């Protein structure tokens, strides 16, 4: 079974998404 990015894959931008609030800032 070698399917995690499935996961992470999508926790990527909840990360990103997360950073963008106020991140940039």
């Amino acid at each position: 079974k070698n399917t995690a990015g499935e996961m992470a894959g999508a926790f990527v931008a909840v990360f990103l998404l997360a950073m963008f609030y106020e991140g940039l800032k």
